[PDB]
């Protein structure tokens, strides 16, 4: 079974609850954070903290070393400018996983990768472009890759009752951040989603 995991993006909206749920479930969690000040000071906390940047290959390498699996929840917070942080970060993660023999990566992009490209809101296209680039890096890596492609991420409660749609869009346009984190961790316990795109959604 999967015991040691690295989480990238652990200080973000979904990352923080994914981190808390992972520790609750008994995982030995390692995180790469740009600033440990953005990690919780009480409650569930990671077993190992690396402070550094996903754009520094040395920082990614020491985060991935020794893990059983990797969770990717990188993002740009509210910045919708053009970016390559997620795809370049993914390149470094793939290289580190290959060097260290880690084969399982669960990575969040967006449901827009499942949309008709004429329907993607132009204001979100620059971020979506790098989600596309990141997905390409991960799909071409040959690793056991679960492509998590959520719709809008909300702040509704944890339910564990969401629908998981494979290789297409699902019947709701929202997933709570807690349920998205729950699903990321579920993907560590099964291989049934490897090589698929997954769309978690629910009605709250
Ligand atoms: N908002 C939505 O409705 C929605 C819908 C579909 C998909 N998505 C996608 O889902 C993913 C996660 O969304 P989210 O809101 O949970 O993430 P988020 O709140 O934007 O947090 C992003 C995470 O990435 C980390 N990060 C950014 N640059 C980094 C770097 N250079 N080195 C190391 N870490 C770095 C941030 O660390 P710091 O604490 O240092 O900033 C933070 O932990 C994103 O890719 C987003 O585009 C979002
Ligand atoms: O299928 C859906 O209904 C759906 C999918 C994705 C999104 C989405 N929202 C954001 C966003 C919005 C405001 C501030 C920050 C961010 Cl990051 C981004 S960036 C890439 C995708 N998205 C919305 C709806």
């Amino acid at each position: 079974a999967v015991k040691k995991i690295a989480i990238f993006g652990a200080t973000g909206q979904t990352g923080l609850t994914t981190l808390a749920q992972a520790v609750q479930a008994g995982y030995e969690v390692t995180v790469l954070v740009r600033d440990s000040s953005r990690l919780p000071s009480e409650g569930p906390r990671p077993a190992h903290v690396v402070v550094g940047d996903v754009l520094q290959a040395a920082d990614v390498d020491k985060t991935v070393a020794g893990q059983d699996a990797v969770i990717v929840l990188l993002g740009t917070r509210n910045d919708l400018s053009p970016t390559t942080v997620m795809s370049e970060g993914a390149r470094n993660i793939v290289a580190a996983m290959k060097a260290h023999g880690v084969d399982k990566v669960v990575a969040c992009t967006s449901a827009f990768l499942l949309w008709d490209p004429t329907k993607v809101p132009p204001r979100l296209q620059a971020v979506t472009d790098d989600h596309i680039r990141m997905h390409k890096v991960l799909r071409e890596s040959g690793l056991k890759y679960v492509a998590v492609m959520p719709p809008h991420i909300g702040d509704q409660p944890l339910t564990g009752a969401y629908t998981v749609t494979l290789d297409g869009r699902g019947p709701s346009r929202v997933i709570s951040k807690h349920d998205l984190g729950h699903f990321m961790l579920r993907c560590l316990t099964t291989d049934e989603y490897d090589g698929h795109s997954t769309y978690p959604s629910h009605q709250y």
